[PDB]
């Protein structure tokens, strides 16, 4: 195999991982995020859900991740919350904060389906890459991480496809989920600086 096929080092977030599984805690956390951002700021977005199917559709969203800086990421374990946090809902529906990710449009649906929350102002990293990189490629979060960072995303299938609704989350689940939203934040940031 070519050099381009070599196994690269794993992208691993090493900043602060804030784990929340209580509604009001999550809403106040959402306000902290809003107090630390200005209109236009972008955050890495992503979510997880259990394996088993539910009445003909993917298991209901159990975790939502938001990476707000290069040193901090939030894990909102909604599957363990009595009600969906109002401050998070408002945060996610606030067009003042952009959410970056890959396959994000699909997250919007399902988000609407599972929680009746309308994700507002989301950016599909694939479109941003093709724009700033002056190309027309079919990106994945992994291929973007490889191309721009020289790393690959953690890939233990048993972790990535684990029971995300199982409480509490394991340190591995927390690292995987956190890093995925982190990639989203770093990829957007780097792509945006280009000109
Ligand atoms: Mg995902
Ligand atoms: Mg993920």
């Amino acid at each position: 195999h070519s050099v381009f096929e070599d196994d690269l080092p794993f992208l691993e977030f090493t900043g602060s991982i804030v784990y929340s599984y209580d509604a009001s805690d999550c809403s106040f956390l959402s306000e902290d995020i809003s107090m630390s951002l200005s209109d236009g700021d972008v955050v890495g977005f992503d979510m997880e859900w259990p394996p088993l199917y539910n009445r003909g559709k993917l298991g209901k969203v159990a975790l939502i991740q938001l990476c707000v800086s290069e040193s901090k990421c939030y894990l909102f374990h909604v599957s363990s919350m009595s009600v969906f946090p109002q401050g998070l809902k408002m945060l996610l529906e606030n067009k003042a904060v952009k959410k970056a990710g890959v396959g994000i449009e699909g997250d919007q649906w399902k988000l609407l389906r599972d929680f009746d929350i309308k994700l507002k102002n989301f950016v599909e990293l694939t479109d941003v890459a093709n724009k700033k990189l002056k190309c027309t490629e079919t990106w994945s979060l992994n291929s973007l991480v490889k191309h721009l960072l020289g790393k690959q995303l953690l890939k233990d299938k048993s972790i990535r496809c684990s029971n995300w609704s199982k409480f509490p989350l394991t340190e591995d689940q927390k690292l995987y989920a956190a890093t995925d939203a982190y990639a989203g934040f770093i990829i957007y940031r780097n792509l945006e600086i280009l000109d």
